[PDB]
């Protein structure tokens, strides 16, 4: 992550102190210039289709947008918001693509009704697409036979996996097509590989082998998400010019078999827009439960969820409350914890729940810890658990915060029984 | 969990195929008749007050206010919640406690205002509280050295946990009580012991010993909650005049230390309502993943959790969508997954990860499943992942379904970013 001192961005440590006073806490920040930089990092490839699951506020989907990058939605939900944010499938007709492995009526209605391209990740939901939109305009989601990571555990690919057209249902994902006339634009793969380039040359592999083997003209290709950032002191980052040399490479053989350019997507989401997002929440308890130093936070797993879930590292930073520089100050173990009635709601603790400590300074109730790089995953996570509204997202323009989400209401929550 | 065949309740075969029809899809169907039996179970305690926060629905909180259950609320939220149902600390003054190991700002303002008493697990909690309102009533819970399961694991015990006033920090919980003069209306532990009859006694044998050591009179003790629910086959439901014996000598016990009556209060969540509770969903996608049967609904981990969280089993029936009976059909290998753009998406997985199977009839898209035993801890973690809205839920009593939460709009999620 970044240091809130060496900040060359607008996350640092002044910028941050001041934010809950104003807008409220426990509360989300985004950098916009931290965001831009991902996105010219892969300006190689000829469309970078934001994954919004990530981080859907609408007025991060609109900075996109103004930086061209274009929308992967995988949910009627996420359509509605694309639209918010200004995308037009009337003018742009590619602007946004619909991912998934289901389709819901509603949605079948509104792709459409708006003729936004659907891709299909089931034999099923591709014959449902159509035979209430014939001719419509799709992607197949193929699953290449293996995954990333545990083989066992579920997966985005093999056989533990939900997601994506089995590789060997081709076929009957062709008689689908062929029964009503749907229009192939693209073949895609969602797999991710992380900084592990052997396997990423494996998924390239497998999508010139799967794509020249089906058979059927198309558009483009789309490399799926997976880019990873580093959440830990001195991990390494991507190299976005290896990534775009592989999946060049790969849409090259796949151009030269079917004779005419073929476009490349890649479809991020924790690349652009992690490192760009902070979640600043105020000490409220600490105490010492055996050998443990605990510190207590206004802020709970229902707020950022990867930790309790994945066993996640998240950077943590610690603001005196006064404003004094804790940078070289001595450190006690920690264990970080929030709010919520639940023994899960550990901040500091690893995949499978054993409890860590983490080396900070000795705050006290009223100061604030910073938890780093939660720009992906963190606010689009969050849940109403303990009955915990939604919390404010402010995002930073070149020095000048301002509010993109108002702290949801209990009472909005309550409207919801009170009919 | 039970049959929707053997049926006594309202959750039968032909009542649960109707309601997707008529409420919509997924959807959170409850029994009240079967949330009233479990709290007859627990009549010999002279107090139940229900966790919340195991499903808070206001209507389901008026009918336990009803039944002369009580309510805990572990937040603001779930604060207003009660007073939603007609609970009233003006004229029942302990009908409400406010549970926690950190407190807010504005509860702070909120508890101070009405006079709800607060159950403090952390000293830091109990000196702010004290200091804004001082003669508070409150409740310390204390953490007596250990939890329940691994114990290098998040915790409600011992060390690993964050929860409770840990119980060698009491003689400064008294200083702080002293200090601003509130007033002790009882003393609390909540740790957990299903239907482990030998932990539930050191449970108990640790209160008796805790409360007699701190040397404070006081009103009531409270048992906590964690009483465990069958949900496989098979397995031993709670013995609630087991749970009764034992706590009731424990407050016998400090009863004759204090030389006058003291109150005993349980604080259940689960077992009062998650075998009330079933989640409907329905049949999307049906497909082959090399040797796996994937069976896709279209609810997923942000509407019911803890599959995806815990490894939690859930029972799941079919529903054919012709209403012929599968009570007797063959049964498949299957692997139950949701509609979300995740890998982790999986309904039958273990703990850790590891996706398994389930024997299932073989079902197809528009067909039904439904998830039993998710009353507690199924609505009430829901998130909004994908931009996904809070189901409805609707409530049987005798027959009658009605609704009780309308579901959750896109508009009402975007109104929070449309400033
Ligand atoms: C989640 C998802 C992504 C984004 O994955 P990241 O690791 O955040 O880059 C991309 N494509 C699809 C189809 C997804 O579901
Ligand atoms: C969760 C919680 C409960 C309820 O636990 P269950 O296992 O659902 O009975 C009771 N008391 C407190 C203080 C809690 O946080
Ligand atoms: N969410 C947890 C319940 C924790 C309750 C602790 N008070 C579960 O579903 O098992
Ligand atoms: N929620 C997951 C991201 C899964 C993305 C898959 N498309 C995480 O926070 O790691």
């Amino acid at each position: 992550p970044h240091s809130l001192f060496s900040t060359d961005t607008d996350l640092t440590a002044e910028n941050l102190l001041r934010l809950p006073a104003e807008f409220g806490c426990p509360v989300w920040v985004y950098d916009a210039q931290i965001i831009r930089r991902q996105i010219a990092a892969l300006k190689q490839f000829d469309v970078v289709r934001f994954a919004q699951k990530a981080c859907s506020n609408i007025h991060i989907l609109r900075l996109m947008r103004e930086q061209g990058v274009k929308v992967d939605s995988v949910s009627l939900g996420e359509i509605e918001r694309a639209l918010a944010a200004g995308y037009n499938p009337q003018t742009h007709p590619d602007d946004i693509v619909f991912t998934a492995d289901v389709i819901d009526q509603a949605t079948l209605e509104r792709v459409s009704e708006l003729q936004i391209p659907v891709n299909a990740g089931s034999v099923d939901m591709l014959d449902q697409l159509g035979q209430v939109s014939p001719g419509h305009r799709v992607w197949l989601r193929v699953n290449p036979g293996f995954g990333h990571g545990h083989s066992q555990k579920t997966n985005t690919g093999g056989e533990n996996s939900k997601h994506g057209i089995w590789y060997t249902d081709l076929p009957a994902a062709l008689d689908v097509i062929q029964r009503h006339h749907l229009q192939l634009v693209g073949i895609h793969m969602h797999i991710g590989s992380g900084v592990d380039y052997a396997h990423l040359e494996q998924v390239c592999g497998a999508m010139v082998r799967q794509v020249i083997e089906f058979g059927q003209d198309l558009q483009a290709i789309s490399a799926g998400g997976g880019l990873s950032v580093p959440y830990q002191q001195g991990e390494e980052a991507v190299d976005t010019e290896h990534y775009y040399g592989l999946w060049n490479a790969a849409r090259e053989q796949i151009a030269r078999h079917l004779g005419h350019p073929v476009k490349l997507e890649i479809e991020p989401g924790r690349f652009l827009v992690a490192q760009s997002g902070v979640l600043i929440t105020q000490v409220r308890s600490v105490k010492q439960m055996g050998s443990r130093h605990f510190v207590l936070v206004d802020a709970g797993f229902n707020d950022l969820m990867r930790p309790a879930m994945y066993g996640s590292y998240h950077h943590i930073s610690a603001l005196a409350a006064d404003g004094r520089s804790l940078e070289h100050a001595p450190t006690v173990e920690t264990v970080v914890a929030g709010p919520l009635c639940e023994s899960g709601d550990v901040f500091t603790q690893q995949e499978g729940g054993n409890v860590e400590t983490r080396a900070l300074p000795e705050v006290k109730a009223g100061d604030y810890l910073v938890l780093h790089d939660t720009g992906a995953y963190g606010a689009s996570m969050s849940s109403n658990y303990n009955s915990r509204p939604l919390l404010p997202e402010v995002l930073f323009d070149n020095g000048q915060a301002r509010l993109i989400r108002r702290r949801q209401t209990i009472e909005e929550l309550l409207a919801l029984e009170l009919l």
